[PDB]
């Protein structure tokens, strides 16, 4: 609820506090079907316009589902891959079980008489059927009656206009299934009404808080999804919809935020940098930390974050302990060292943090009085309250107006306490007591000679 | 107008000269309304076909208002917020605002009489107001009379069409808004037609060049635009278009492109590679140099660069001797080294630089003499004038067909200058200075022991 | 056909073999013309709301005509241009042809009895033209007797809904044209139907076994083609499809797969690590090697590769060797060091690699049995053949369920070949003997002193 910030000026690193978890950790299959209309052409006498409208919107249902099936000849297992494995691997189980005899049977027996139910396939898997289109009891009754003589009879424009709205949802399906080989994320309307989704949401064995909780977010539920082009067999339609599952919930998160910490001599080619690294959101989960090294496989909304774990990485508990002291034996503290001191900011979540080098003009203004700030060289943050922009040379930030409590944390600058003569000034992910060796190594190379 | 180029054999690197220059540095936020009609269900004894299509389509304009509505309860700033801050900051600063009562009714106020108008925000914001599309006179002036009396009136088959219509363009706007939690980008023709993107361009307190500029740039425009959702109220469906304003414009721009410079030893494991860094667009901007390092940041249509200062860095206007003279000690000019001898081709904007080592069989030809061009074992450069493609091994690289003139500047290649004993083969993002630096090290490690 | 897998235990790195290649090298250009009619406004005297519909239909016919004549007005050459080259620039080529004089009238003339033609441009180029839509021929025929007199005749219903199914595709055209900048990929149904590109496929100059090949992945094809727009012009518009054209086919290809590989002491801050670079997709190649080294330049479907040469790159066929003997002097088999520990593991064809460090708990499951192994420290494999996830840390790992054989090739890990005081421990992409020659030169630096 109450959101917080700590500007380290000894690290040039902040770090943001108070957001609660919502890690997704498994998926929640669930088979979506559509009841198609098994007819072959029935070319007829028709010359009368409602008869050719009539055949032409039967004809987009005809190659709708003959391009659905070239499709299913082919499952690619596209989604994912990226030697994290495929995300959709759970919902692709499903589809191969209903590749099996009988089983598309199954869910058209258990929705022979409801549209929602739950059918136990042969694979062990409990999963929810919805049925959201019933083309087959349209076509079969209002349809061919009209095709189905020698001579068409003429339907009224009302059955015209009524067909193009059932229709249209079956085209625009195997129009985003045909640009996406079948796999499709985030799940449109189209493959799943806002309607649709929360009906599904309401009947998953979960608790009622995670019903709230991802009702209450769905268009964060939507784009964490996956949907996934399953079979045309036996007058259905069925796909699966891949909903997340979250694990790990109201956890604490906190959001570390880095930037280079120079030297400031007066003299070019004399300065040295240093960088804290792996900076994004970390997490407590079972015991550890969940870190999240990529940027959008975390979105947040209203002080909770939404993490994909396929994705991160296992800290020890210990990560803490570099926002604190970055000097301490715990924990091997890793940082980046150069010799580039390039002006630079970062917007953080109550402020803005401001590396200033050169004669960069490096300031932040309110929209009504002007520069309220002027930075000097070095690393220096500023608080958003009474702030609303930073411009760093040419290049204008704006500063995010969240409402929280900013405490900066004054401090030597730790880049003044290696010797710039000894210092390895192209060092990548080095931890601190790392670069201490070898800064012992180096003056061990100058002592003896 | 004209463009030219310049290759520079000493550092394996060209540059082209004589592009225009359009960079964004500010965003113009306009609200775009939709008048709603606010009506409550009306079931009626209905059973021919009319009715039961109009409280269809009535029925999906009733949850395009409840979805839009469970958008709003969740305004996520999920655009960027990247470290650079939000793009649509500015734009969310107008959904603050209209969130105040008597906001609605100020820009619903002033379009009560005129499509187009100009409001004054409760904030100092003169946002320019439009108004798309009126649902609330067609349901409240057409359809109500139909369903309010207590069995339905039979509307005729143009009412149902003429409803099908104007309703579409809410669906699409809110299926766009549903998938991307409220914020897209590029701006589809759904949220602002190429018609009315032009009567806003028309109206800005903007110079006439400056309408020119971006009147002709529609498509550019587009895809450097947001839409962010704002509210529902009162009748009304307002949502925030951003259009991007450039503040630098006309001003000279030129395009840097590198390629490894190595040795041409025939000793495998003996070579030594130079790659000079920070490849990209270059533009003058108010007394300094504005680099871009991402790609797609800068989108160039005819001479012209469109980029977007969030993404950038300012550099001293001294980083143009890089490319005249590196050596040279106003300008620390960073390259990066290594032993990979890999062949590999740049196409630029007049030519291209193909970089041969070992046994690739790179060439470049004509399409209707062949090859007209062998590479030795180095560095070189080809223009496009009478070259149609270049191969490199088993890549086939098409060279640009943009008119200009090239000049080849030939020059020792600086990787010879360098002992190879003695040399950083792992340094990355190395000044020269720094590297003559460095070799003075590792050559006083040698003369004491 | 039949898929195996090698695991070196030595190496920390499997490869996947037995996978069959189909490699992008041209493309195939081919014109889609739309059949359009030169009508200017005619406002006559109108009431009833049949013509109301039919004016304002042709009005969306109108403002798609003249939104496309300023998408015209600008030929971007967005596609591509990232140093590759543009990948459309083969297409770009007929869009300039097709500003000719003449030239319109050449394909309108093939098209003039036909609906599929092949037309020898005044270029050399012998492209397939095709004719999707007649507009002409329904407005000048159906449209014109209706608002060509004085007072507008009544149309029928039907044609007003005839009229909004043919003006449908036009319209889907120009608003995917409009919010690209001309240039779209994939190529959607709008641009071409399964059954349009499927009777482009059957007439191309191409093998009987290439155009099995492309048929039956038509998904696979859509993801690699590009539409350019290109004229409109004497009623007629043009815009190309280009299509990909594989010319390496049935050829061998494997998937090198690499984690790292690090020592178990129990003293932190004292392991060192090494991890085989360049892993991805390799392919034989014209007596070499293609190397892939982007994830998402090669979808994979059903035992076959589908690549694009233009982001690769070309080893010597001796790249194979790293995967047999690391140690061998024919090729330079580049690693990358550092002293970071962290556990991970990456899903393989048919199994998975675990590098398993410190505390890390990392495990292997079945979903019935439980935990069938738990990895120790170092690096290890597993097979699919009874596994279905493997858990490191908090992260969940799905196991790729493919049949096939997998082996495991014990030997000792490298990485204790070398001693650990005396390592590069920040080297990135260093050749195996480049390494043994930088111990060869600390060895020299701690004998001398
Ligand atoms: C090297 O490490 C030893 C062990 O703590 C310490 O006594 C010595 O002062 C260090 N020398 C440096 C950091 O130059
Ligand atoms: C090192 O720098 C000094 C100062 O310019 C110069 O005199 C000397 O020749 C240099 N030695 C090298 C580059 O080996
Ligand atoms: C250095 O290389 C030489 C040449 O093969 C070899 O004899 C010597 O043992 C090497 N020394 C090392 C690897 O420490």
């Amino acid at each position: 609820q109450n959101i917080t910030e700590e500007f380290y000026q000894s690290t040039c690193s902040a770090v943001s506090k108070g957001y609660l978890s919502a890690l997704r950790t498994g998926w929640y299959t669930s088979v979506i079907t559509i009841e198609l209309s098994n007819i072959k052409e029935n070319k007829c006498n028709g010359t009368d316009a409602k008869v050719k409208l009539i055949k032409q919107e039967l004809d987009k249902y005809k190659n709708a589902v003959t391009d659905l099936q070239l499709l299913m000849q082919s499952t690619p297992a596209t989604g994912s891959g990226s030697g994290s494995g495929s995300a959709i691997a759970s919902g692709v189980a499903v589809c191969k079980v209903l590749h099996l005899e009988g089983e598309v049977n199954k869910i058209k027996s258990a929705l022979l008489s409801t549209n929602k139910c739950v059918v136990s396939l042969s694979n062990g898997v409990s999963v929810l059927c919805s049925k959201v289109l019933d083309l087959k009891n349209y076509i079969d009754k209002q349809l061919l009656p009209i095709v189905n003589k020698q001579s068409c009879s003429i339907p009224n424009i009302e059955t015209v206009i009524e067909f193009q709205q059932k229709n249209n949802r079956l085209l625009e399906i195997t129009r985003e299934f045909s640009v996406n080989a079948g796999v499709t994320t985030p799940v449109s309307t189209y493959m799943l009404t806002n309607s649709e989704l929360l009906s599904l949401i309401n009947d998953m064995p979960i608790t009622n808080d995670q019903k709230k909780l991802m009702s209450n977010n769905v268009q964060i539920v939507r784009q964490q999804s996956y949907s996934i082009m399953c079979i045309i067999k036996e007058e259905v339609l069925a796909y699966v919809v891949q909903l997340p599952l979250y694990g790990v919930i109201d956890t604490p998160c906190w959001k570390l935020h880095t930037s280079p910490l120079c030297t400031t001599n007066t003299k070019e080619g004399s300065n040295i940098c240093l960088t804290r690294t792996d900076r994004g959101w970390y997490c407590d989960n079972a015991g550890s930390v969940s870190f999240f090294p990529q940027a959008e496989t975390c979105k947040v909304q209203s002080n909770r974050v939404f993490c994909d774990t396929m994705n991160s990485l296992t800290l020890p508990s210990e990560v803490n302990l570099c926002n604190v002291d970055i000097f301490n034996p715990k924990y091997d503290c890793k940082i980046m060292t150069s010799k580039t001191d390039v002006s630079s900011s970062v917007i953080t979540s109550l402020g803005a943090i401001v590396s200033c080098y050169g004669k960069t003009k490096c300031t932040a203004s309110n929209k009504n009085r002007g520069i309220i700030k002027t930075f000097s060289n070095g690393c220096d943050y500023v608080s958003n309250k009474g702030v609303d922009t930073v411009s760093v040379g040419n290049t204008l930030y704006y500063v995010n107006k969240q409402e929280g409590k900013s405490l900066y944390v004054k401090g030597e600058p730790i880049i003044n306490f290696y010797d710039p003569l000894v210092f390895p000034s192209d060092e990548f992910d080095a931890s601190i007591s790392q670069v201490n060796e070898k800064i012992n190594q180096s003056l061990a190379f100058i002592r003896k000679s």
